[PDB]
């Protein structure tokens, strides 16, 4: 229903280290985690999505059908596999990563021209937000 396709630039970035340190990212790469800005380029086509985060360390590339839970290989983040499973909730998207980590997963919806994601595991919030440049 909405078309998440944009590169959104990162303004709010809230509870990260206490996300990362959840997901037992050591101290050095925790450091370096905090100088970053990561920004998300998304394309999508339908029920067809790629969000790539992308910061000048190191990016996370999800290529996705929604509906249709895969294996996602979380390598240079915590490199754990999840059976990971994102789904429409009206025009929120709903992702569900089953592993290892309880309560793993994430919100991500647009309010106005603001792209909004909140990031769990353990009960661990991590708040971001995100703009296009216009």
């Amino acid at each position: 229903p909405v078309d998440f396709t944009g590169y959104w630039k990162m303004l709010v970035n809230e509870n990260f280290e206490e996300y990362l340190r959840a997901l037992d990212v050591n101290v050095a790469l925790r450091k370096i985690a905090n100088l970053l800005k990561p920004d998300k380029e998304i394309v999508q086509d339908g029920d067809h999505m790629i969000i790539r985060t992308l910061s000048t360390f190191r990016n996370y590339i999800m290529d996705f059908q929604v509906g249709k839970e895969f294996e996602e290989d979380l390598t240079g983040i915590d490199d754990r596999k999840c059976m990971t499973t994102v789904s429409w909730d009206g025009d929120k998207l709903q992702c569900v990563q089953k592993g290892e980590k309880e309560g793993r997963g994430w919100t991500q919806w647009i309010e106005g021209d603001e792209l909004h994601l909140e990031m769990r595991v353990e009960g661990v919030v991590c708040k971001q937000v995100f703009k296009k440049v216009q």
